[PDB]
């Protein structure tokens, strides 16, 4: 199945992200830090799928971890959730390489489409 990290600072919402995920058939990885993010990703870059984060996380952003992903991982698919002030940024991040930004409140069906887009575009890249 795909293997989908998500990042966010708020362990309810990391909760419902991850139980939602599930249940749309994907093995799921959680950090509630930018660090712990990037730190697992590290550990797993070359079994990771798809990586979702915030737009906004102490300390690194989701355009600070964005672009280190992009660093390690060129290809690899990240989808960020935006909310109030972020629409500039998450152009930018477009730019920046990001795979799509998601404007709150995202849905199942939202997140659905673009994990398995996300996949898709990993699969033609093999």
């Amino acid at each position: 199945l795909a293997k989908i990290l998500v990042i966010d600072d708020e362990s309810t919402i990391l909760q419902n992200i991850k139980f939602l995920l599930e249940i749309d058939g994907n093995e799921v990885l959680t950090a509630s830090s930018s660090t712990e993010g990037l730190r697992i990703f590290t550990e797993n870059c070359n079994s990771i799928d798809v990586v979702i984060t915030d737009m906004k996380m102490p300390k690194l952003s989701g355009m600070d971890i964005l672009r280190e992903i992009k660093k390690i991982t060129p290809h690899m698919a990240v989808i960020i959730l935006t909310g109030h002030g972020d629409l500039d940024n998450a152009i930018l991040a477009m730019k920046e390489g990001a795979f799509e930004y998601l404007r709150k409140p995202v849905t199942a069906q939202d997140l659905s489409i673009a994990i398995n887009n996300a996949i898709n575009r990993k699969k033609l890249l093999m």
